[PDB]
């Protein structure tokens, strides 16, 4: 209908925390009414990371839209999408760097997905955008 048909599945690979396990790239939305009354929870679609895609507003806007549409796409139209989209990459190296939810926003024509520094195995790139959904 609108709010998925998997529900926080992330393909099976639920690498929450506990040591450097393995990376992921989790593509959904914080789909709210307008303010923050969550119609649908994210974390149902997830792809294994392959750096190359242009990590910018252009390919964040429609990218998350295609992910949720590849689950529902029945009652979904969108009033508006927020320009200040965000990526909450969380890197769980319990050795040196440690859990840091780096909630960087976005730029129009910034940059491609960068390399994972040195002191980390498992970045948790959370491609999650707050949007104002129209449920048709």
């Amino acid at each position: 209908s609108s709010s998925f048909d998997k529900g926080k599945y992330k393909k099976g690979d639920d690498a929450s925390y506990f040591e450097p396990t393995g990376p992921y790239l989790m593509v959904n939305v914080t789909g709210v009414d307008s303010k923050g009354n969550e119609l649908l929870s994210p974390h149902y679609v997830e792809f294994p990371i392959k750096p190359g895609t242009t990590l910018t507003k252009e390919k964040i806007e429609y990218y998350v839209e295609w992910a949720l549409d590849a689950t529902a796409y029945k009652e979904f139209r969108v009033v508006e999408l927020d320009p200040s989209a965000k990526i909450e990459v969380t890197y769980y190296d319990k050795n040196k760097k440690k859990e840091e939810t780096k909630s960087f926003p976005i730029t129009e024509k910034g940059f491609v997905v960068p390399d994972l520094s040195e002191h980390i195995k498992n970045p948790g790139f959370n491609l999650i955008t707050k949007v104002v959904i129209e449920k048709k």
